[PDB]
C-alpha cells in the first residue's frame, strides 16, 4: 500500500528540521491539519509514523495489537545491566521476558488490591502524611510539587519495598534527585547517536555520562533493595512486590530462561518508579493548579465531598462509586493536563495498514494520545478545563472512548489501577482538608503546560488553608 503523507526529508537531517522538539505537541498538531491523521517523520536515524485521533490508535494498539507491540531497541540499556532475560518491563523487547514480567506486575499488583487490601492502606496512609505536611505551611504560599513527589514516591516504595521514608529522610531525597535528572537523560543527541552507533560505547567518557544519573538511580536503589533482603521473612507471604520477585527468583534457581533474576529485580523496581512518580505526581499538580483557577469547581468537589464522605473520616475508594463530580473532575485534571502527550513509542514487527497506510515493519510508532484527549470533533471544548466532558445533563459520570490517557493494547499501563486509586485518595483528601487558592499579589499562573517530552503545569505557589 501507500506509505504515510508528511514533510519531504531532508537530504540528511532527514525532518529533523521539520519538527520542534521544545513544542512537539503543537508542531505535531501542525503537522496532523496539514498531512492528516497518520504521518510519516524521518527523525534522524528512525523512520517514524505518528498516529493521531482515536481511530489511527486503536487500528494500530488493538486491531493490529500482535503487531504493535514491541519496543524500539534501545543500545544504551546495556550501560544499566540489560540482556535478553533483563529487560524490565518499561522498554522490554516484545517477547517472553516482557510478558513474565507484565504478567507477573499486573497480577501482584491486582493481589496487593484484595485482601487486606495493602495498597489502599498504604495510599491512605500516606495522604494524611500529605495532609500533614501542607498543613506545616501556616497558610504561607508553596509549591506543592515537592510534596506531590515524595507522597507518590511514597507510594510506590510500600508496593515495591514495603515501607516508606520520612520527607526529610537523606536516601529518599537523593533518590528523588536522581530522579528527576534521569528522566532527562531520555533525551538529547548524545543518546540518539550512541544508540544508532552502539560501538561508540566502548569510549568511556561517553558510556560513562549518557546515563550517570539513571545508573546513580539504581545504585541508590540497591542499597535499598539488599536492605529489604535482609529483613524480608520467606516463611509469610510476600508482603510487597520485591517479595514476590524474590520468592519467584528463589524458585527460579537453575532456570536459565526466567526473568527473575537479580539482574532483573532492580530494573523492574526502578521501572515502577520511573514510570508511576513523575506521571501520578505531575498529574497531581496539574489537578491542585487547576482547582486554584478555577475556584468554582473547587468548591463543588467539597461541596460533595462534604455530602458523601463528610470533614472526618478519611476518604476510601467506595466513596469514588458515590462522586460523579469529583470523579469528572479528577478526569478532566488528566485530560486536559495530557501529562504524557505522545505516550511512549512502539515497534512495529509486521508490516501492517493503518488508515489505509502501509506501515513497514520496523517502523517506529508514536501514539499522539494528545490528539486523542483533544480531539476537537469528540470533545465540547477540549481546550477548556472542562468537568463536564465526564458528566451528562442528569450528573451521571460518563467516560467517552477518547479518553486514553494511559493508551490502549497489551503495553497500556499497567499502573492504571493504582494510578487511579493514588489520584482520588491524594485529591480527595487534599481537597477535603484544604481550600486552595493563587497567592495575592501574584499574577494568575498560566494554564499553558511546558513540554519537556512529559508535560507539566507552569511553575506556580498556592495557599493551603484548612477548612
Ligand atoms: C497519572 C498516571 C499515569 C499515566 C498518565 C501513565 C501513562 C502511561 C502511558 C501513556 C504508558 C505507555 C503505554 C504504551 O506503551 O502505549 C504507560 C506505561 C506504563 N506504565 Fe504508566 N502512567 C501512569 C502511572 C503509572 C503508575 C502509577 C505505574 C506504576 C505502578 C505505571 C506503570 C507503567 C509501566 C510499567 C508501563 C509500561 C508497560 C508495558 O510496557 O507493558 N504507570 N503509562
Ligand atoms: C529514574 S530515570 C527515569 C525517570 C522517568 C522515566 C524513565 C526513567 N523511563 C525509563 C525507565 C528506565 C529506568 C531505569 C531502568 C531502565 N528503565 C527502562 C522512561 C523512558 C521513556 C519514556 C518515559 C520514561 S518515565
Ligand atoms: C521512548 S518514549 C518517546 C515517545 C515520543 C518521543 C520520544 C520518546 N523522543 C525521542 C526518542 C525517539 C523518538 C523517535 C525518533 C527516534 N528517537 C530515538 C522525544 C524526545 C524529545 C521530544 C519529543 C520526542 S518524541
Ligand atoms: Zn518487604
Ligand atoms: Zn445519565
Ligand atoms: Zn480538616
Amino acid at each position: 500500500g501507500k506509505l504515510p503523507p508528511g514533510p519531504l526529508p531532508l537530504p540528511g537531517l532527514g525532518n529533523l528540521l521539520h519538527v520542534d522538539f521544545q513544542n512537539t505537541p503543537y508542531c505535531f498538531d501542525q503537522l496532523r491539519r496539514r498531512f492528516g491523521d497518520v504521518f510519516s517523520l524521518q527523525l534522524a536515524w528512525t523512520p517514524v509514523v505518528v498516529l493521531n485521533g482515536l481511530a489511527a490508535v486503536r487500528e494500530a494498539l488493538v486491531t493490529h495489537g500482535e503487531d504493535t507491540a514491541d519496543r524500539p531497541p534501545v543500545p544504551i540499556t546495556q550501560i544499566l545491566g540489560f540482556g535478553p532475560r533483563s529487560q524490565g518491563v518499561f522498554l522490554a523487547r516484545y517477547g517472553p521476558a516482557w510478558r513474565e514480567q507484565r504478567r507477573f506486575s499486573v497480577s501482584t499488583l491486582r493481589n496487593l488490591g484484595l485482601g487486606k487490601k495493602s495498597l489502599e492502606q498504604w495510599v491512605t496512609e500516606e495522604a494524611a502524611c500529605l495532609c500533614a505536611a501542607f498543613a506545616n505551611h501556616s497558610g504561607r504560599p508553596f509549591r506543592p510539587n515537592g510534596l506531590l513527589d515524595k507522597a507518590v514516591s511514597n507510594v510506590i516504595a510500600s508496593l515495591t519495598c514495603g515501607r516508606r521514608f520520612e520527607y526529610d529522610d537523606p536516601r529518599f531525597l537523593r533518590l528523588l534527585d536522581l530522579a528527576q535528572e534521569g528522566l532527562k537523560e531520555e533525551s538529547g543527541f548524545l543518546r540518539e547517536v550512541l544508540n544508532a552507533v552502539p560501538v561508540l560505547l566502548h569510549i568511556p567518557a561517553l558510556a560513562g555520562k549518557v546515563l550517570r544519573f539513571q545508573k546513580a538511580f539504581l545504585t541508590q536503589l540497591d542499597e535499598l533493595l539488599t536492605e529489604h533482603r535482609m529483613t524480608w521473612d520467606p516463611a509469610q507471604p510476600p508482603r510487597d512486590l520485591t517479595e514476590a520477585f524474590l520468592a519467584e527468583m528463589e524458585k527460579a534457581k537453575g532456570n536459565p530462561e526466567s526473568s527473575f533474576n537479580d539482574e532483573n529485580l532492580r530494573i523492574v523496581v526502578a521501572d515502577l518508579f520511573s514510570a508511576g512518580m513523575v506521571t501520578t505526581s505531575t498529574t497531581l499538580a496539574w489537578g491542585l493548579l487547576l482547582m486554584i483557577l478555577h475556584p468554582d469547581v473547587q468548591r463543588r468537589v467539597q461541596q460533595e465531598i462534604d455530602d458523601v464522605i463528610g470533614q472526618v473520616r478519611r476518604p476510601e475508594m467506595g466513596d469514588q462509586a458515590h462522586m460523579p463530580y469529583t470523579t469528572a473532575v479528577i478526569h478532566e485534571v488528566q485530560r486536559f493536563g495530557d501529562i504524557v502527550p505522545l505516550g511512549v513509542t512502539h515497534m512495529t514487527s509486521r508490516d501492517i495498514e493503518v488508515q489505509g497506510f502501509r506501515i513497514p515493519k520496523g517502523t517506529t510508532l508514536i501514539t499522539n494520545l494528545s490528539s486523542v484527549l483533544k480531539d476537537e470533533a469528540v470533545w465540547e471544548k477540549p481546550f477548556r478545563f472542562h468537568p463536564e466532558h465526564f458528566l451528562d445533563a442528569q450528573g451521571h459520570f460518563v467516560k467517552p472512548e477518547a479518553f486514553l490517557p494511559f493508551s490502549a493494547g497489551r503495553r497500556a499501563c499497567l499502573g492504571e489501577p493504582l494510578a487511579r486509586m493514588e489520584l482520588f485518595l491524594f485529591f480527595t483528601s487534599l481537597l477535603q482538608h484544604f481550600s486552595f487558592s493563587v497567592p495575592t499579589g501574584q499574577p494568575r499562573p498560566s494554564h499553558h503546560g511546558v513540554f519537556a517530552f512529559l508535560v507539566s503545569p507552569s511553575p506556580y505557589e498556592l495557599c493551603a488553608v484548612p477548612r
